[PDB]
């Protein structure tokens, strides 16, 4: 749409921590604060600061807080890819 | 929470709701006219959230870029929605 | 788990009516939605819109529906104390 692009995006959680800060403005979606340098979301670079995660692993995480979906983060498996549907705000409008 | 499909048929120039937020966005219903489109739709309800149209994301859209996709969709065609239920809060 | 500064308080139920309004995410750590202007829990400030209970009177209840925990609050005896742990959350969260 004019106000965000949904991506969708496949990762596989090799280390025990995916090197992300995540939070929310109370209401929407959680979103990404932070991206470490070198971890693993750091190397897929379709994912973005700012980005929305509108799911985990087809799990709709509407109205989630950021610890939730945070610790949902955590609980998956190590040595496993998981999916996630992204949206990325427009930070731009042509005319 | 409990997440709904509904779909409606868009028969007039207006579809018989308010919808609101609390300044930041993710809107929802306010009000649902007596006798419009939307009041013979029994399962949309005041405090429904809309989540998307038409398959488009919404959530995080403040109530006015909601209500205007609302009002550009073309008369006398069905469009669908998903809502989500608002979250039920006891009293102590 | 779950991460943030913890609180402990106690409060006497002086009323019928402790003047809070409890909700919570679908399965646990409910959390306070209002507080009352003049009720027993405006009085108490450390307690804020927001804080997650994590235990009432030393008993987890980490995973009680709201209803459960208002029904449990409902029932205490009037004019005695109890004792609640809270814990309010952090604005961002590491995965």
């Amino acid at each position: 749409s004019m106000k965000g692009i949904e991506k969708e995006v496949n990762v596989y959680k090799s280390e025990d921590s995916l090197g992300l800060t995540i939070t929310d403005n109370g209401v929407g979606y959680a979103f990404i604060k932070r991206i470490k340098d070198g971890g693993v979301i750091d190397s897929v670079k379709t994912i973005c600061v700012g980005d929305h995660i509108e799911s985990i692993n087809g799990e709709n995480i509407v109205g989630w807080r950021h610890y939730d979906v945070a610790k949902k983060l955590k609980e998956l498996k190590k040595e496993e890819l998981f999916t996630m549907k992204l949206i990325e705000p427009k930070k731009s409008s042509e005319a």
